[PDB]
């Protein structure tokens, strides 16, 4: 059949992704069963997890230009067990720097899972139905980090840490394999009906606009993910089970984000003047801009609760939104050859919009205020925003002069 | 003439990227009457370095790639003068954000700068002249560092730190104008002799085997230099004195190991079977991994001061030497239009290696031992080059089995 094969390779997609993301944090879910066996200063897990998120930053980039030539089965499947090998060879070792070599690796496998992920959505969805599978194999992810620390409780109830990493390890060859078995590349690998240059590529100013709306977006999405606790203890004397709740609605407004922004747009794409992925994507940007100014101005002590449990999941459903949607039209505005750089610089621009957001945010934070450090990072959404909703009028007006 | 505007061009060069230099570190050559005027924290201190530091590395990258396809004048010149209206804001403005925008930004010219130099010296220079005069333009940066502290402690002495910065951006701005009326790109601009794709050079296996050699040798470098005075000092006895003049020893030995390497690769290059500029660069890597074992085994707590210093030599001989051989092998072994893209990648896996010899070094040293790190770095060294011992006689191998 042909839905039969895209939902069988959708189901090894999403069982794949989610022991990908089950193990790019599984350290981070058994650190106390670690820590309670062996000592490590938290500097040593810092550098554990700063580890892997180099790696996976470098990961990112090759994986997807890896991606753009080798098949995506086998790409996937090696780095799955790559993923396994890794974990079972971390429940072996007992020391920081063989645990940071070995998480190295990982970072490096977990780079290497989801631009195959990419690659088969782009081959097996039609535009009319990519955003949507793209969403819910992206929210795969935030499956497998809900049910981490679940099943991290669970295995350290019943089993040891080093028998919890082996059976993790164990469990991704064999989802290694079975992903090798079960995913196919493309429909013609089967006999079903299949649906430029990289200077090419590179030289089309339509892929960097996204890369500088993705960086913008996600460095708005990293300022306020990781200095929101922050902005709502020190300054506007909120409690920490406020800022606790206020993270824990913004990632629930950002699985509904992802999720109906992949829907969303592919009910845009199936109505239809431009791409039509953009007219949810600039209104959600421009709903994380009235969102943080509701949240910085309107937001004192005196705010009630349901309010800014609101503003979290209003900027959670605006801000994870535009990042899926930058990852659809990256894979899908780019060649089928191509798409893998295409979604592999916007990573490119998520590490340096991490960079951006991380560091000099928290200086403008420590020197002139918290309130004027999320005012710079609204007035860069907002005036970002804005030359948007401007480019988007002006390739109008250039459409009209066509025709 | 000729060799006329090749003169004049390189002193041009020479004078420019002197300048350049010099403003990639004013900031820390001025340092004691900035904190001295306004307070800044350590951290702040740190933060614009690195700001600086993460600049610098991305736009290496991006310079070289925009290097290629844009004229190396303009962007030499222009680089140059957004160098001296930076260092001239800095001097304008008074508060820690605004310097590290501004120092963002003097990074991101100081990435701008170089490979520009590169384009020039390989269209002006014949590869029996190329090495030399790539060497000497490279330690114009040994030169400006040179009397950074000198020139600052000077104006320091005669005027404020505002009116040094001042005269320093307006300096570079003059300068940058006298690099854009006397460098030229190409002989054919003038009316003399003027001496593939980019998937061609990226799936070229040569340069990603250099890209290995230089992550080896940028690692081994950073390695020592970050971390032999904290061999010194802390396992082995030696003084802070000791530790210093380690240090200067072995930057003096890596003045000369750039010159003599630039000068004999050269040499190489006119008395000639494989790339003549590898049995310099070959043998040096050896000297490298000798002068390693020399210092982790035989220096002790009873270890003269000579053979201490003739080692941070040696070592400075043999591990500048093949960094600067690896820029002249990537300048050189590329295409003329994709020179930049082959020096900008090896300048990634720069970045690549800073990381990795940084704080996992660090890690390594704090868990096992310091001679126990350094004994890691040497057997990464020495397999490293024992691989390439390994790979040039296999090329001589087949190319004795061509013919």
């Amino acid at each position: 059949g042909y839905g039969y094969y895209r939902t069988v390779i959708f189901s090894a997609m999403f069982g794949g992704y989610s022991l990908y993301y089950f193990n790019r944090k599984t350290f981070s879910f058994v650190m106390p069963s670690l820590v309670e066996e062996i000592p490590l200063d938290k500097d040593d897990l810092g550098f554990i997890t700063s580890s892997q998120s180099a790696a996976y930053a470098i990961s990112k980039f090759v994986s997807g230009v890896l991606s753009d030539q080798m098949s995506a089965r086998w790409l996937f499947s090696s780095g799955l067990l790559l993923v396994g090998l890794v974990n079972i060879f971390f429940a072996w070792s007992s020391t920081v720097p063989v645990f940071a070599a070995l998480w190295f690796l990982n970072g490096l496998a977990q780079g290497l899972g989801w631009p195959p992920c990419g690659k088969v959505l782009r081959k097996w969805f039609e535009p009319s139905q990519f955003g949507t599978w793209w969403a819910i194999l992206s929210t795969s992810m935030n499956l497998a980090g809900g049910l981490g620390p679940i099943l991290a409780t669970i295995l350290a109830q019943s089993y040891s840490w080093r028998s919890t990493l082996a059976l993790s390890g164990a469990l991704c060859v064999v989802v290694s394999f079975l992903c090798l078995l079960l995913i196919h590349n493309e429909p013609a690998d089967v006999g079903l009906r299949n649906l430029s240059t990289l200077q090419e590529l590179l030289l089309s100013p339509y892929l960097w606009v996204l890369s500088t709306g993705y960086l913008v977006v996600f460095g708005v999405k990293t300022c306020c993910t990781d200095w929101g606790q922050f902005f709502l203890i020190q300054e506007k004397g909120q409690s920490a089970l406020v800022g606790s709740s206020y993270m824990s609605a913004l990632e629930v407004g950002g699985l509904v984000g992802s999720i109906a922004a992949g829907y969303l747009s592919d009910r845009a794409m199936a109505k239809a003047y431009g791409n039509p992925r953009h007219g949810l994507l600039l209104f959600m940007m421009a709903g994380m801009t009235v969102s943080m100014y509701l949240f910085r101005v309107t937001v004192t002590s005196d705010s009630p609760k349901l309010w800014i449990l609101v503003l979290g999941a209003v900027f959670g459903f605006s801000s994870y939104g535009p990042i899926a949607l930058f990852g659809v039209i990256a894979n899908e505005s780019a060649p089928p050859n191509l798409c893998g750089t295409s979604h592999a610089i916007v990573g490119l621009m998520a590490n340096v919009g991490g960079f951006l957001a991380g560091l000099p945010f928290s200086t403008i934070a420590k020197h002139y205020s918290w309130s004027t450090a999320f005012w710079v990072a609204e007035v860069i959404c907002a005036a970002s925003t804005a030359a948007f909703f401007l480019l988007r009028a002006e390739e109008e007006k250039r459409k009209a002069e066509e025709e």
